[PDB]
């Protein structure tokens, strides 16, 4: 059986760089602001895994009030995660990621960001894509505000 | 065979509450414009499906034209979609939802939006996964306009 | 094997008249600005069809700095990054495409893009799906500002 999942997040720019996406540090003029390290990439690709699991999502899995993953990087989110679906007893399909981002440029940082992916899914590096996207200057992304991120995954069982 | 779908959605706020949403009655301060109830869960899942089955879109399938539907409710328009993918071959596989919405709140209410949808797909609930997101204060959603959502769906023949 | 891919793209309006999607060209007071023809659609299509084959985006294939690819529309670019993923030795399972914009029209014109993918990819217009839907004049979408389409893709190896 296959199943697949959807997931999507945003955080707002704000204080200093680097920002940090898909687990690479990325140099930038304006950090992400968030009570997490604001990884909007592993948050969506986390959430399009607990949704194929139908697990839920992050905010159900790492509560607002549970001090236990307070302070984690959004790696170690994803791979506790990634343990309570193995833990259902599926395994990796493949993931893809699209990151919405006017600036900077994520091409470069994508390989990094698939070497990450892949070692904390413990699969190969041929079932991970990560893309980018600009707004072509137009909505919060387009005026610089923060950086959007989609994700889908399928999981088999 | 297995087949993909995507749907995406959006309505506006204006009135007064509550809002409907995966067919749940929320209160708020603002209700959601619509010709129909303006259930932006159930529309993006509607579309979603008839999209892995290329059925085209709920507009396709409810023109303004058409008096059958005219005031139906939204879990109404899901049904109808569903008995026609049904009648092409196709049983689920899964569904995931994905709702981008600032406020109000979602996840105290996504328990019965899971058993509404599995009731009106006749499916198990572990079939059904409904998260949320917030676009931390940024963009239509984030500035409180209206709510958008997301689904994907994947369907057996 | 199954895969599964996601794209998204956003283009500005701007210039003349028509503006082109899914191949289609579509009277409009405006076109799209674009190095490109600038069909959101095809693009977002494109990028779900390299996500699933993990080949990357239309911009690591085809950058817009490239002179090879000067002038090459759309459809030649979705057929060349057809032509790299059936190499790898993937064949198409089904697509859909959702296009978010507030106007022109979309769905008189669906059928002649439905036609065009599937002449493209070399499958049954059964196996191709494309949705339209408003964001009820919210957003740069619904301002009149510009068009997004998102996109998945399943494929079989
Ligand atoms: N309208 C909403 C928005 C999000 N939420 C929940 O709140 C959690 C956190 O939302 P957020 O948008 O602040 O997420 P982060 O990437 O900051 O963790 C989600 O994971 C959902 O559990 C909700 O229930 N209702
Ligand atoms: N640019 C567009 C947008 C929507 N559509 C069609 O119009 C219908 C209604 O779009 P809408 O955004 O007003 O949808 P609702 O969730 O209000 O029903 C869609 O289902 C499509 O069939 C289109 O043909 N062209
Ligand atoms: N923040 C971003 C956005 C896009 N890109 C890359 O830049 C290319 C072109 O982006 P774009 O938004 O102008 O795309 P199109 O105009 O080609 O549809 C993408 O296809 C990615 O390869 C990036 O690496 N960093
Ligand atoms: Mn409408
Ligand atoms: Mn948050
Ligand atoms: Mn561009
Ligand atoms: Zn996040
Ligand atoms: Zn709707
Ligand atoms: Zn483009």
């Amino acid at each position: 059986e296959m199943r697949i999942g959807h997931g999507f997040d945003v955080h707002a720019f704000g204080g200093e760089g680097p920002i940090i996406i898909g687990g690479v540090r990325i140099p930038y003029e304006k950090g992400l602001l968030a009570h997490s390290d604001g990884d909007v990439a592993l948050h969506a690709l986390t959430d399009a895994l607990l949704g194929a699991a139908a697990l839920g999502d992050i905010g159900k899995l790492f509560p607002d009030t549970d001090p236990a993953f307070k302070g984690a990087d959004s790696r170690e989110l994803l791979r506790e995660a990634w343990r309570r679906i193995q833990a259902k007893g599926y395994t990796l399909g493949n993931v893809d990621v699209t990151i919405i981002a006017q600036a900077p440029k994520m091409l470069p940082h994508i390989p990094q960001m698939r070497v990450f992916i892949a070692e904390d899914l413990g699969c190969h590096m041929d079932d991970v894509n990560v893309k980018a996207t600009t707004t072509e200057k137009l909505g919060f992304t387009g005026r610089g505000e923060g950086i959007a991120c989609e994700a889908v995954a399928l999981l088999i069982k």
